[PDB]
């Protein structure tokens, strides 16, 4: 029971490590197959695939009459994606954003502000329907702006992508399951700390996948994955949460998200997303996890 926990734990790590690299390589091949940019594939397939844990977590939590966890999980993931995830990736592989991707980042920013404003008094199911529809529009618009039998190159690509995604999702659950059975085995089992573990747990797909893409100098994909995941977390995870139950206002977190999104837009437009922008993102993330109410 103790090292069934550690067995699970290290195995989840192994699946995350290799699963994320396969997912990245498969996604990179699929992009070239579809004649779309790495950003596009990162912002659609990769973003949605890695945000599946948040969507299920938010749905489940709100269904179980815990809408605070539902929205806290969603927004906290967004902050993590810019602060920690993009922070680390930027230092590893600096990005200079093209004029086209800037436009996409600006639309991202507008979406976040809009979400922040309508969520001032919390999110109702109607807010959810709206965010979800904007989410769908964003996807179709992103694909279009980045676009234009059985070939073994394509078949191999899809298998890389899918086994890769299975690996990071299963690996993430093993990591979280593995860690929690360790904490139970050692009687350190708060769940003041448990909500911390699954929340960050849902973020592990984005983190490992982005780092993998960062190590392979695939900056567009990283940005796409960060941008799309945040939108999938609001327009998807948060939105679905609100369908089951009204979500309490998270104005402090939303404000933090707006500021980081805004910073992200400004760097993309007038400078670069590199070492010092990355260092700043991390600083802001570290300050956030130091002072936000748990
Ligand atoms: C995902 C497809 C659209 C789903 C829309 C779900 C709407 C849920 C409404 C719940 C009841 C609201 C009652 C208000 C009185
Ligand atoms: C990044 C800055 C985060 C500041 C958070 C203040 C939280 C107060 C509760
Ligand atoms: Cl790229
Ligand atoms: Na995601
Ligand atoms: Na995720």
């Amino acid at each position: 029971m103790v090292i069934l926990g550690v067995g699970y734990f290290l195995l989840g790590l192994i699946l995350l490590y290799y699963g994320s690299d396969w997912f990245v390589l498969g996604s990179e091949r699929i992009a070239r197959h579809f004649n779309v940019s790495n950003f596009v594939i990162g912002a659609t397939v990769m973003a949605i695939g890695t945000s599946l844990p948040e969507i299920l977590t938010s749905a489940y939590a709100s269904y179980m009459h815990a809408p605070g966890i539902s929205i806290g999980n969603a927004i906290g993931s967004c902050i993590c994606n810019i602060g920690l995830v993009l922070g680390l990736s930027a230092i590893i592989s600096p990005i200079i954003v093209d004029k086209n991707l800037q436009k996409n980042i600006l639309v991202y920013l507008l979406f976040v502000i809009f979400a922040a404003v309508i969520g001032i008094d919390g999110f109702s199911w109607i807010d959810g329907v709206v965010l979800l529809i904007l989410f769908i529009i964003y996807l179709r618009w992103t694909v279009k702006n980045g676009s234009a039998k059985n070939n073994p190159s394509v078949v191999f690509s899809l298998v890389l992508l899918i086994i890769g995604l299975i690996g990071v999702l299963v690996g993430a659950e093993l990591f979280v399951d593995g860690a929690k059975k360790i904490a139970l085995a050692l009687d350190i089992s708060d769940k003041v700390i448990g909500f911390t573990l699954v929340a960050f747990g849902t973020s592990l797909p984005e983190l490992m996948v982005s780092l993998a893409a960062a190590k392979r100098n695939l900056g567009g994909m990283v940005l796409g994955n960060v941008i799309g995941s945040n939108i999938a977390d609001i327009g998807g995870a948060l939105a679905v949460g609100s369908l089951f139950m009204h979500l309490p206002a998270e104005n402090v977190q939303m404000a933090v998200l707006v500021i980081m999104s805004l910073l992200l837009y400004l760097f993309a437009k007038y400078s670069k997303i590199g070492r010092w922008q990355g260092i700043l993102f991390l600083a802001l993330y570290i300050i956030a996890i130091a002072s936000l109410r748990m």
